[PDB]
């Protein structure tokens, strides 16, 4: 038993509600929360904006003292940092930007790194301004992760396409 709550299961493993993953992270205070980070850690906008404004800016100090001891994350890679006022981890994933150029088929390597984790709270991987298709992103999550994963999916018309399209 978990407190993740008003989650719909999709699968043995995967759980999906309409909800803003930061006030999620806020109410629940997960082990772990994913972020859709870039190689760079530069937090900017989408998920990474959000969750890291809500840290006032110290996910990204934090980063940039991780990038600057161990360079760049790879595309499909990851690393495990603190989850600051949000969680005890945040564990950064980077999925492809298709907004870049990057091949798709990095999305499943991006989901590999969530096997590494028993519990997660996450979004998914290379949707929003990062230009995948959302629901491949949900298939290929389905399809790779076996830890249990809650996907909080921040647009009410979007969740409800994700769910009514699931097979
Ligand atoms: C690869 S991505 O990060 O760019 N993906 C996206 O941006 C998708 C999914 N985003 C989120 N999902 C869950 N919780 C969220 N809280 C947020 C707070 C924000 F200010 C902006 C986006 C989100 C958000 C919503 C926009 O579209």
């Amino acid at each position: 038993v978990n407190s993740f709550s008003g989650y719909l299961k999709l699968t043995d493993n995967v759980y999906i509600k309409n909800a803003d993953i930061v006030e999620e992270a806020k109410k629940v205070k997960p082990t772990v929360v994913v972020n859709a980070a870039n190689v760079y850690l530069k937090h900017g906008g989408g998920v990474a904006g959000a969750l890291n404004k809500a840290t006032n800016n110290a996910m990204q100090v934090e980063s940039d003292d991780y990038i600057a001891t161990n360079g760049p994350l790879k595309v499909g890679g990851s690393c495990v940092l603190s989850g600051h006022n949000l969680a005890k981890h945040c564990l950064h994933v980077v999925g492809p930007n298709v907004n870049k150029g990057e091949d798709i088929q990095l999305l499943k390597s991006a989901y590999e790194n969530f096997n590494q984790h028993e519990v997660l709270l996450a979004p998914l991987l290379s949707a929003g301004i990062f230009g995948a298709d959302p629901i491949h992103s949900l298939r290929v999550c389905v399809d790779t992760v076996r830890t249990n994963v809650y996907l909080a999916v921040f647009d009410k018309n979007l969740y409800d396409k994700l769910v009514s399209s699931f097979l």
